């Protein structure tokens, strides 16, 4: 597990209406995490449709796509060691119902069906959603001036 | 399913720390609607009313002479499951054994000083809201973003 | 002498409940030092309202302003505290948030005059005309605060 | 004075270094201005150049363009009424030294080389600003929830 | 009870990450009082004597260069289980397995860099205290809200 | 140069009584500024008459002293450019009557009696401060990770 995995991370409609775009990523960033792409975008109901290809069998689906439509989306990909999994901690859990308070929706979220934000679940699952909601040319370089204070290794 | 009420109480302590805003916050926050807010120092017979279940208890005198020691902000909150998780929000009853995030896990050290009170029940909730509230002042409304807070109900 | 009992009304507008500021704006008066001796969301008849703005009856927006305090509950309240009128009205800020400065409710909440979220008693004897207005006198609370001597160095 | 003015604002590099970028979000999402585009990006020297040609001249130009390349840059445009002065008001004074607290200068900075973020000073300027750091569909049409609990008029 | 003293540390990576406020917030919004603080860049002996039961495991010269390596707040809190209570505000050692909410849930990733140290125990307390401390560098005063932090002493 | 000058910041009694100890450092640290000397202590009657030697004249002298003796002080040395001034300016006008909101005691404070804290006036009183309040080992010399960040130059 090093310090340069990446998870992509997005602001659900509802979390962009009720003005959670700066708790959501001061969150991350007081966490340690590195933003290197970020970026508020309406994407077509295919792109939706294909991350969310899994589900397409499941009764939700065509709701989930209506609403993931239905405004603005802050698209991101923070790095970091165990980003993926970390990153799902601080979401809290999928249902709200089920959150601790303390994290995102478990401070913020109620319906799972307006749970405010979506993290890859899969340093796999990973990968592929940062490519499919980002070009390559997108994720910025860079190194965080408290690196070593923040990591004890590489 | 959305309109469940429930009873929201900061207790002296919590009145006399400083606590009121912090508190309204974390509902505020999480998409709950406050239909029904007020400061009162309720006359002894509510609180032992409130505390009915208890009467026999060897801490009840104790336990009314401190509710009686300072202003209370009762609350009506109103959301989906907002009986259950407002308990979460508050807290483990005992502080001792409550989670940093939640509001006795932030504020809180002594069980006879828990700062917040919270209906454990739908049940409880109904009586305890029309104990400590008229009707009339509960306050009907739509909150601007209940279609972004809630997909249903 | 100004004293530690001085009390003003505060309002939180319809607007700023529908925004969700009552937790923050009621935190600004907490952490000042003042003290809260009555709270009550309510929504008042327009006569009330009418009459807590009867002198601006004359002015053109006066009948959105009517109806945009009836558009939703206003969160009442009474603090007190030394200076609390005019210390209350620079918490809030300039009645028009443009001429705001950050740091106060308007000069972090708010856009237009017409949308200012909070409300405040200009003087003292017009603070005590409108709680007399907005509250019953059984609905103030009289208590001590823990930390009054630690906030006041003179009553 | 219209709800649909639009102002350019800039996380510039030692704000994201810093851990600024909820903090100066939350400063515009809680005032009530509408998010309508955002990007992390790496610009070409070329469009910081012409972002500061009028400063073309001046001897500090080869060290401002130089700084604004050291690291990324959180690019925004923000929608509302009047916003290209109250934003330059919620930013602060250009020189933290006479910016007062309250202000995102007034908390954050301290140097005029270092004051972590842009604000367009003109209606003309958000114009030309937000023309040449965005495309214009990454400006994403949308309305807020709040609108008519923020605004008494169009 | 009230009166139990811990050891709580920022090391130099809190300090440096400017979190010195934010958690010593943390404990006072708690309810704990703050006898004792003070920054210093503790000579090596007495930070190898610091962690001297983990003397002979791996991670030890690391640990102590480390510390060595910026300013640390050393403080002394004060208040009923805080021993305990501070160990749950800091969260799990290893911050990948704390709890958002908590000091490390919030705002640490590596065990190497988990910005701050609290006593395990009440008996580790008193010696790391004595060590870190002189005695008259806990400063003898009584909260003005003691009595709505705490039901009885 | 300037980068480097130094003041004495102490939070009174009351700003301990009232759990302002956290919300005060946060000030500090977030503008910028380095913290290097920082006690809880409860020093004698001879060295707050000698702090406040200038005011031995003023009425409210005796109950100055005998208030600053009723609790613990935490005292502090900050370490940044202009930090002398722009120390003054957080904390706010001496009377909180007369403070801006978003400063120290314009969000915290009352009575001028009980403004919360002390911050030196000049940079010629901050060295006889210091000098009064700390020993010259009690001031830890380091290095911030984001120096080159909030300056530009020394
Ligand atoms: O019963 C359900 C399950 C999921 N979702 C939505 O579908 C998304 C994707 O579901 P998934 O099982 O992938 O959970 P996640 O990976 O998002 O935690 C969730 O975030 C919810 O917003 C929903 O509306 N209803
Ligand atoms: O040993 C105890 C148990 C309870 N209480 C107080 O009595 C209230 C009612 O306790 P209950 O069992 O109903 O739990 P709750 O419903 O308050 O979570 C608690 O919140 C405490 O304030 C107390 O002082 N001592
Ligand atoms: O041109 C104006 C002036 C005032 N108002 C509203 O009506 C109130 C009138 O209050 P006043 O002029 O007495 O000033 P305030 O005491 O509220 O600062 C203001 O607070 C605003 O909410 C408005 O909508 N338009
Ligand atoms: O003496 C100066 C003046 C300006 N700047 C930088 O150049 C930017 C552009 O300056 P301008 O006059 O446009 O002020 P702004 O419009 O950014 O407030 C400033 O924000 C600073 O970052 C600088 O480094 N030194
Ligand atoms: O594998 C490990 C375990 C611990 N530590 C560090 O050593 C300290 C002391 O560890 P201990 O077992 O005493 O846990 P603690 O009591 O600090 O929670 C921890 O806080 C960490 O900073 C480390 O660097 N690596
Ligand atoms: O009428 C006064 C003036 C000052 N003070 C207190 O004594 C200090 C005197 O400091 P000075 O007058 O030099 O102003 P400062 O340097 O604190 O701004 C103030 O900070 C207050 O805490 C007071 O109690 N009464
Ligand atoms: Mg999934
Ligand atoms: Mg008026």
């Amino acid at each position: 597990s090093m310090s340069n995995e990446q998870t992509f991370i997005a602001i659900k409609p509802d979390g962009v209406q009720r003005g959670l775009i700066g708790p959501i990523i001061s969150r991350f960033e007081n966490r340690g995490f590195k933003l290197v792409a970020m970026k508020l975008v309406s994407p077509p109901q295919s792109q939706l449709e294909q991350h969310y290809a899994d589900l397409s069998d499941k009764p939700f689906f065509k709701g989930l796509v209506s609403y993931m439509l239905s405004g603005p989306i802050c698209a991101m990909v923070w790095e970091g060691r165990d980003v993926v999994k970390t990153g799902r901690t601080i979401l809290g859990a999928t249902n709200p119902l089920a959150s601790a308070p303390g994290t995102i929706r478990g401070d913020f979220a109620i319906d799972v069906g307006r749970n405010v934000c979506h993290g890859s679940d899969s340093v796999e699952n990973a990968k592929k959603e940062i490519a499919l909601w980002f070009k390559p040319e997108e994720l910025i370089s860079w190194k965080s001036a408290t690196f070593d204070w923040v990591y004890e290794k590489a």
